């Protein structure tokens, strides 16, 4: 259980709401559903960018290294390498 797992863009989208509220930081696929009532900067930052990007909101908010450890626990994959060029 190893192996990486990709996700496309396309799939990505879809995750939007907090039955299944995902989001990508630095090319990896975070599953943050049940992080959302745990998270102290709140649900609703992280229900504006579930199903896209949220990489220069989350390290322009100078998230500390036990916020970087800890996103850990809600990795679930990488982002396909043919829609990395999308992220910008
Ligand atoms: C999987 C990713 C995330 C984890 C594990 C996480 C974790 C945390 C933790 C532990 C803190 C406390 C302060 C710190 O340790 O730096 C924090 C604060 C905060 N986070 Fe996150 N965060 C994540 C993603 C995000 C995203 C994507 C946003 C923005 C959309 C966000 C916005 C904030 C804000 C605004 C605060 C409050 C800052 C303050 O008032 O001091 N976080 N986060």
């Amino acid at each position: 259980s190893k192996a990486v797992k990709y996700y496309t863009l396309e799939e990505i989208q879809k995750h939007n709401n907090s039955k299944s509220t995902w989001l990508i930081l630095h090319y990896k696929v975070y599953d943050l559903t049940k992080f959302l009532e745990e998270h102290p900067g709140g649900e609703e930052v992280l229900r504006e960018q579930a199903g896209g990007d949220a990489t220069e909101n989350f390290e322009d908010v100078g998230h500390s290294t036990d916020a970087r450890e800890l996103s850990k626990t809600f990795i679930i994959g990488e982002l396909h390498p043919d829609d990395r060029s999308k992220i910008t």
